[PDB]
């Protein structure tokens, strides 16, 4: 093994909780990791009590504005995936100037996961696919894998190839079902307020083949 | 507390031809006979669904004399299994993209599926021609039909409804998922069912896989 090429795409589950996030954006760009998508609120989340839910809210929208400036600096694309019909509006409101501001960026694209689960997102393509179908812009016969991935999130994105799982458990918990169909999987017994560049770099090398678990 | 549906990824098989310094194939030839044990296991233990990855859509792009002795070994495969059905009463399955494969092995897949679908002891499905990104799209194409013939309201596409065009929907959903010969990845399997599954991976290649070893990783899920 001469060649250890890093992965393009690195999809992290931030479990472990019941500023981590900013050395592990710097270490992609560094290291030339294209993108990083982070797990930070589930569609599972919104069955929890409401004022856990309203101060996820907050943390949710205190994390976006500190991470403008940063994006801007650093010249990184902010982007966010899950269903947007759930969320207060003026969060959505500093989502849309965030994604606005930043889509043209080109040194890495950060996603950030927000009311999103796996299935949803899954569900959503068939539906804009079978509106597309309802409008007579295509034929259902043209439906294959081909066709219905382009409708999936990030897919314009390189397939996600390493996801990583801090927290202990051992689960995707309907995270990147898809985009993850073939990400090597990486678990850490790690808490993600304890999750660190050096074994987030481990867990790269871990791809590469330049370090063995 | 048991899993209601275990799934395996059963890999390891050529690696296991390699360490062993077999001839090219033998590995599938070994790992053929290690799954009998494990049916039985789940069957006597209370097991109520197994789904196995026999042959995938990754593995259309094996060399082919490796897809051609899938192919009968998963011919022969269905004809010694029928008559073990009817023994331990289980329904025998079959997923996947059908289209791909020969004619006379779906006329057998069809054979099987039809004559054990009464039992109800455990569901044993066997996953040919199978990834879970066909599954999923073709459950889109299935909806977008439904659409079509004007059965369905696109704007109504939710999990809800999509849920019962993917496979095994009748099924409770995987809870637990195994992966035998050291690789830690999901390699376009049960993409939606085992959204929430425990995984259990192990370096014990498919060949080697025991009873034993299956039974510890369901004391590991409870
Ligand atoms: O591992 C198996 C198997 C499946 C189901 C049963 Cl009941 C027994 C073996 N197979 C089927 C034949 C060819 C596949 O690649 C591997
Ligand atoms: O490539 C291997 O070594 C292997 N191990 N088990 C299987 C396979 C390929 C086909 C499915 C079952
Ligand atoms: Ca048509």
């Amino acid at each position: 093994s001469e060649e250890y090429h890093l992965p393009q795409h690195v999809a992290i589950i931030m479990d472990g909780n019941n500023n981590v996030l900013d050395p592990i954006v710097e270490h992609c760009v560094k290291t030339g990791v294209r993108a990083l998508t982070v797990f930070a609120f589930s569609s599972e989340n919104w069955n929890r009590p409401q004022y856990e839910v309203d101060l996820l809210m907050k943390l949710l929208e205190e994390t976006i504005h500190e991470q403008i400036p940063r994006m801007k600096k650093f010249n990184i694309a902010l982007r966010f995936i899950g269903d947007r019909s759930r969320l207060p509006s003026h969060l959505v409101a500093l989502m849309e100037d965030a994604e606005q501001q930043t889509a043209h960026h080109d040194a890495m694209t950060l996603t950030i996961a927000v009311s999103y689960g796996g299935m949803w997102d899954i569900a959503n393509a068939a539906k804009q696919v079978a509106q597309a179908v309802s409008r007579g812009e295509i034929d259902a016969d043209q439906i294959n894998v081909d066709l219905f991935e382009k409708y999936v999130s990030l897919n314009d994105l390189p397939a996600v190839d390493l996801l990583i799982r801090t927290g202990g458990d051992f689960r995707i918990s309907n995270f990147l079902l898809w985009q993850a169909a073939y990400a090597e999987l990486y678990f850490t017994d790690t808490l993600w307020p304890e999750f660190t560049v050096e074994e987030f770099d481990h867990a790269l090398n871990v791809f590469s083949g330049r370090e063995r678990r």
